[PDB]
């Protein structure tokens, strides 16, 4: 039942449910299983304009809010500004949208989904004649000028970005005139891609790393190779997960946790879904934790296809 306090004073659990899933997921199973998600403990929901659930998202909260399993205080939601939406103008119209969507006052946590600026519009993948994600060049600096004065008018409690490198941090960092640092960076890191120059990065600038495909992503056949290792089938993570009888999604998570990472962690299974809270009931040794820190082999399970002659793509 921890919370991490934010730079700007707020906290954060740092156990969070991931809510995406692949279009051809009904989008009714969404709002079931948030549901089955606050049932079971989790009070931090990550989402996302791209995502194409929040209204779905905002449902379940408002029906575990009307029955009495909590209050709206206790909650804390994480939407994020797709990357169509960097000029600055464009901002606060894309908090409100998903405010409208969820049917929420204020979102907890606004975040900018990615650095990878793209061509302005209504598709959320603009893409040209000859099938290449449209780019477009955005002062990033002007974007975070807009998400603060998001904060500022209360519409999100508290703002940060989401798969920045180290360069692109410091750039929000050394902004003149800068008024709120980033409470939080959303990265994928999981023991195939712990992140520990990074996390150690920001640690030194009191920002949270927060994982994304901690248990090894869903391995969606439009991104990942499918030659690519099963993070869940390591012989370290369930030669661990016998010694302490969890399994090995339990391993990876606890491991980021001891490591002061806040933690997602995406299920549409209700018996998964339940196991993942157990992460509080264990803890893992100094040495098991370094055997997982030796598993790291700087993998991305997101293959960049389009993505890698970004001039932001963060992994150059
Ligand atoms: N900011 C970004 O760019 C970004 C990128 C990626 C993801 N995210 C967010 O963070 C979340 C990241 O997670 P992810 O979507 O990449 O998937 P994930 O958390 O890495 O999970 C991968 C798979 O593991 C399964 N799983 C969950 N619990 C399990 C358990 N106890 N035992 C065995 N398998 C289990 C799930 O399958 P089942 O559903 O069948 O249980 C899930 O599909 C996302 O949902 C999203 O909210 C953000
Ligand atoms: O859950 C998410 O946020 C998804 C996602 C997954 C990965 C990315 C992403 C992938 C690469 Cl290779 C690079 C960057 Cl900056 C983001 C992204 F922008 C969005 C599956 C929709």
């Amino acid at each position: 039942h921890q919370c991490v306090k934010l730079n700007d004073g707020h906290f954060m659990p740092v156990l969070g449910f991931g809510t995406y899933a692949p279009p051809e997921v009904p989008r009714s199973k969404a709002l079931e299983v948030t549901k089955l998600a606050i049932e079971a403990g989790f009070r931090h929901i990550d989402s996302a304009h791209l995502y194409n659930n929040e209204e779905q998202v905002g449902l379940a909260i408002r029906s575990k809010i009307a029955d009495g399993s909590v209050k709206r205080e206790d909650i804390f939601y994480t939407s994020k500004l797709w990357s169509t939406f960097h000029r600055p103008e464009l901002v606060r119209p894309a908090l409100e949208n998903s405010l409208k969507k969820a049917q929420l006052d204020y979102v907890d946590l606004y975040l900018i989904h990615s650095p990878m600026s793209l061509k302005p519009g209504e598709e959320l993948s603009p893409t040209d004649e000859n099938g290449k994600v449209i780019f477009d060049i955005v002062d990033l600096c002007t974007t975070w000028e807009a998400m603060e004065k998001c904060k500022d008018a209360g519409l999100a409690k508290s703002i940060g970005v989401s798969n920045f490198n180290r360069r692109q941090l410091e750039m929000i960092l050394n902004k003149p005139g800068l008024k709120y640092k980033p409470v939080c960076n959303q990265v994928e890191c999981h023991p195939y891609f712990n992140r520990s120059k990074l996390l150690d990065f920001c640690k030194s600038k009191d920002i949270v790393l927060v994982a994304y495909s901690a248990l090894g992503s869903q391995r969606d056949k439009r991104w990942v190779d499918p030659n690519s290792p099963v993070l869940l089938e390591d012989p370290v993570l369930c030669a661990l997960a016998k010694k302490h009888k969890r399994t090995p999604a339990l391993i990876a998570l606890r491991y980021q946790l001891q490591r002061g990472v806040v933690v997602l962690a995406k299920s549409y299974n209700e018996q998964r879904i339940r196991q993942n809270v157990q992460v509080f009931e264990f803890q893992l040794t100094a040495e098991d934790m370094k055997a997982i820190d030796g598993l790291d082999r700087n993998l991305h399970y997101f293959n960049s296809d389009s993505f890698a002659s970004h001039p932001n793509y963060p992994y150059s």
